[PDB]
């Protein structure tokens, strides 16, 4: 089927899906090439084509390292890019019911990778099935990531910073041109996206820029305001020169230090940038979103705090057990291979891999809020509390934090605590629900029926449904199949939805005890030492 | 008189109302006659001509099986088609008021008939003691019913279901384009009809299409959540298949049984029809409206509960004896021609005519619910008992549920519980005050002084002052002669004001008792089986 | 229970129901409470399958010979549809299905939503009422594990008999102090708080938002609408099936 938009004539294919016809249109460009002369810059404008693109085929991922630690593993593999590499990778999907509506409300996916790695096409992402299902057009896109979408050298126009991020907003500059072509709503557009897609989503409440250019906001394990969400502006600087001179780049004329860089390969730049931060942790980001004036024209730290943003409404979660995830990429004792009880000493071999520049207060503190046992017995006393600690610390307390002073300001927000573990998890038991596994269940996987249990056929289903009467409505209800309805979260009173196979309940105040030492009691102990 | 309209002048003639005068323009087309190819699409937009409209006759009522039962009968051949039957039928009548004003407020009519049969030239819908007793425009139209108008294959595009409501839409786009040529005020236009054409006005209020084509709403005896109200999409599906099959239709080509059926007689179409459909009711809408994601763009029964809705005034109400017309034509026991005094078996016998696909602790907590009377003696126990069961369950708590989900969210709703029984009415006594049967005083009958008592005369022009107020000043006040004022209808108090010839109250919470039962315990003895 | 209170004209002066549907009780402060497992304790007592020797991993069909048994003049259609409400399984996985059911009828219907109406029609008339939910299984427990926090094993812990250093865990040990403490504070000060062992405070159960407090060795959250679909069923969709009955 044939398709013209502002640039050219586009053709896309008919999936089969459900008993019932998709029509999709795979690895769109959108960005000219940023290739050359263009890397480190902010997406070029596109030239127009008076053929047809065949947008059939699932296009490029972005250039970055690979995950190696469990090859042949799925668990880690299911993560791993599924598209040839290349610098040439600025491309978008778009999944659309049929026959061709009408006047479709739109999703846009933003894929997460601590802004290190991900890519739109990945199967966990297949946006045919809600299309099908709830009869939105679902639209993904690639960005730039790592150094070559994050390089930051301060003001300098070649090398910006926050480039991945201009490619997110071109993306979706064209869904506002061309998705009306397709049978979409520009004036309705819910932005979507987990973990460092999600501190995307919520830096576009804040850029001048992506303002006018959606409705509202899903938040799936991600805020700006977590602590590897965003890098100083002099952190920046500290890091775009660490890897000049990690690959013979240094200089005095700064310009030249990118046009250095620019001469390089991909692979000369990847292989260093792992290296350019002084001591490391699991959840380092290297190089990710800067204040760069542009994109960003203040500290998001404040223009939260001061009511600027984007007045909309907002859906935003978390899952019961985000941080075991990490363990097994720096922790001692710690191997997805056995049930990896731990020792005390092991417990603060952790904690220095987690907080390596901080203090002995910081750690013994942490230490002392999280292990205080009722009963000292359960093996699993430490290595429970080591995956809390990653997660409260890196996404629940950021998470709630952002939702309060957000909805301080009038606007409406639904939080989540998802927390049924997938009957399909690669990983073992201990691992609990790990970060980044309710993408499943929003995409609709358990309702292809040849696979899940029926248990998580319903879940999805009520989620999926949920999602999209958010996105139509602005109301993440569930009306029919008599569910509980979703109370909206106000700073007083805290209420949020649990999700899982077996009792959806309204909660108030997640983490209540946890969030307090984080937001308060620790950062205070921090400022007594640095 | 001459009017220029978008497609050509139009010829109308002048009644002598009153006293006075008022225009007519009957029969005007407004879509492209919908023959051969046409039949069962969407109507098409309509070629000008550069001669006159002569719109001095009634046009074509839409075909449909004629009522049998009580041939010469004139309770029921006053709801008959009182014009030949055509395909051709796509027409619209307009009562001006004379002199032509000015700016005036419109009144459009939308006929009932369980979207099987009606037709807009009725005597009882005569536009012209409105039109001159209170300045405005009444307007009304013929839109296709049953089969060929309702017929549906889920998003195949030559058979989309809802044409009729689609037919009201481009009837209301034409008034929107050329009424200000009349004299009429394009922004204020109150839609107004009753049963299933206060089903459709319903419909409309939750219709992206029609939202900006009228200002305000009246609906007696009738609402898209009432239970005849809305074909679920596989019900269609099945019912557009089962014609296909009763007719010689059958296929593989499932854009073939629509080729198939598109040259077929509306005859045999027409006899199939009462056929399609596993057991009947009297109530049976064997092809009604569709949630067919054109019009209708998501479950009403949904859109409804979270507040997607033309947001607006209005004016909602039933009959004292909404149930009683239907028991003729079906029930055991019951004829027009005596007191239709029944036996307990015979209420059973009863409620399987109207209640056949459900269980046997269904109908034996209706019976529950509705047969302790305080002294068993009243011969008609049971008579007036099935009445309300169907009245009640069909007609009043639907209306009623409605009118609290809408006002739920913000808007003003008027509700009345009109009472009085026509001196005129030829069925009998027992019937009580009909479903149908205000229709008269509404459209101002008893105020034509040689017919009904001068009391109906009062009961007329008030209910007219009234809805002539709704409609201009969106307040269904009556402020001259000393009436009570009409309380708005809130979801905590319920009030509702009582139409009589001999008192009219304020009165608060109608059929509470039996709307509890059909509106959460039987639903839920429902949910028990199937 | 053969042999029981009945409205004598001269201790209880009207109905019951009646003097708490309008009021008539002494306006005061009341602690009240169930434990997850009140129903469990019964079902070894004359329910087909059930014994306090074995898994007690029952069909279906017992399920049915146990209703009969818990609810014996109930019409053919009023069993059926406590059948409904609490056989409602999306997947027909845990072979322990029908036995939690089981269990769970006979609570719910015989403490838990009568304890819950009772809180509400007294809070109603504006006294503070605190509720709480005893969910945790004294390591000691002479039955079986599926009998799990059975009526009656929290009294233990309010005596205070955790607390002898010579036996119960540790924790068994603070849970029974602080109960101790809340029981003791409540009676003295009308506020069964913890204030020191920095607890979670005990808000007040109000009519309208239904807050209750946990009691457990491990998870202390404040909590809202206990057993709320449960006790529709048992508060108005079951009474209005006996009407039917007879
Ligand atoms: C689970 O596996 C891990 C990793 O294989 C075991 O952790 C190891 O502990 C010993 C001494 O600390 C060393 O042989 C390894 O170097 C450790 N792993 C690393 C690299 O940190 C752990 O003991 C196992 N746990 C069990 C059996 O529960
Ligand atoms: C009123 O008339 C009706 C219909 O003519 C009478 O109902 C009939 O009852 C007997 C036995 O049930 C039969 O002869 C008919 O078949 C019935 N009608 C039908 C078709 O249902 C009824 O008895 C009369 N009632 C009175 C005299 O009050
Ligand atoms: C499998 C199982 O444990 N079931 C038995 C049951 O058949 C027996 O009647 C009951 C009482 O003695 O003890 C137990
Ligand atoms: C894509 O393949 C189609 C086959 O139908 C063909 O028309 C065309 O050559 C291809 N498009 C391009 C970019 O050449
Ligand atoms: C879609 O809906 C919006 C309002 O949400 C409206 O303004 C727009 O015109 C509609 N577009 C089409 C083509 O139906
Ligand atoms: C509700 O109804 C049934 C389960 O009874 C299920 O098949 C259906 O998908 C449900 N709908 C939603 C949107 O959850
Ligand atoms: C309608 O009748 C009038 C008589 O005044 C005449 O002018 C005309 O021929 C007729 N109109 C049409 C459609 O021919
Ligand atoms: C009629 O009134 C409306 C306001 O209700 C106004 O905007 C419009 O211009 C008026 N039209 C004429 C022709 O008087
Ligand atoms: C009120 O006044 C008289 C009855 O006294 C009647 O003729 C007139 O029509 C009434 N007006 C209305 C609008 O009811």
């Amino acid at each position: 089927i044939i398709i013209a938009t502002k640039n050219g004539k586009v053709r896309g294919m008919q999936l089969t899906v459900f008993g019932g016809t998709v029509t999709a249109f795979l690895g769109i460009p959108y960005a000219q090439p940023p290739l050359g002369r263009l890397r480190f810059k902010k997406p070029q404008s596109l030239t127009k084509w008076s053929d047809i693109w065949n947008a059939t085929k699932y296009a490029n991922s972005c250039c970055q390292n690979i995950d190696q630690s469990f090859p042949g593993f799925h668990g880690s593999e299911m993560w791993n890019p599924n598209t040839d590499l290349s610098e040439d990778c600025l491309y978008l999907n778009v999944w659309i019911p049929a026959p061709k509506p009408k006047n479709a409300t739109v999703l846009i996916w933003i894929y997460g990778g601590g802004f290190q790695t991900g890519t739109s096409s990945l199967h966990v992402y297949d946006g045919k099935f809600l299309a099908r299902v709830e009869r939105v057009i679902v639209v993904s896109m690639n960005y730039r990531v790592g150094a070559l979408g994050f390089l930051a050298l301060p003001g300098n126009p070649e090398a910006p910073g926050n480039m991945g991020l201009f490619d997110q907003q071109l993306a979706l500059q064209w869904v506002q041109k061309n998705i009306a072509a397709f049978g979409g709503n520009p004036k309705s557009v819910t932005l979507f996206g987990e973990s460092a897609g999600a501190a995307s989503v919520s830096l576009h409440l804040l850029s001048p820029g992506s303002h006018s250019l959606f409705t509202r906001a899903i938040l799936q394990s991600g805020s700006f305001n977590a602590p590897w969400a965003v890098t100083s502006l002099y952190e920046a600087r500290n890091r775009t020169l660490n890897l000049a001179k990690l690959t013979g780049c240094s200089r005095e004329n700064e310009t030249e230090i990118i046009k250095c860089l620019r001469n390089k390969d991909p692979q000369e730049i990847l292989l260093n940038e792992a290296f350019v931060v002084p001591y490391g942790t699991p959840l380092s980001v290297n190089f990710g979103p800067t204040v760069d004036g542009d994109f960003l024209t203040d500290m998001p730290d404040i223009l939260l705090e001061l009511g600027q943003f984007k007045k909309t409404q907002i859906l935003v979660g978390v899952n019961k057990d985000e941080g075991t995830a990490f363990l097994v990429y720096g922790a001692p004792g710690f191997s997805k291979d056995n049930n990896s009880i731990i020792t005390r000493k092991e417990f603060q071999e952790g904690l220095k891999i987690f907080f390596p520049g901080v203090s002995e207060f910081g750690k013994e503190s942490i230490l002392f809020h999280y292990t205080d046992w009722v009963d000292d017995q359960r093996p699993e006393n430490y290595r429970e509390a080591l995956g809390d600690v990653v997660g409260d610390y890196n996404f629940i307390c950021p998470a709630l934090e952002f939702t309060k002073k957000f909805s301080e300001w009038g606007n409406n927000a639904f939080f989540y605590y998802f927390e049924h573990r997938s009957s399909k998890l690669p990983w073992p038991e201990w691992m609990g629900v790990m970060h980044g596994y309710e993408i499943e269940f929003v995409f609709g996987l358990p309702l292809e029926r040849r696979d899940y249990t029926k248990a998580e056929e319903i879940l999805s289903r009520s989620i999926v449904k949920r999602w999209a009467n958010f996105a139509k409505y602005g109301n993440p209800q569930e009306t029919q199949n008599q569910s509980t309805s979703w109370p909206v979260f106000k700073s007083t009173e805290q209420k949020y939805l649990t999700l899982n196979t077996e009792s959806t309940r309204i909660m108030t105040k997640l983490r209540a005890q946890q969030c307090r030492f984080w937001t308060s009691f620790f950062p205070k102990v921090l400022e007594m030492t640095g």
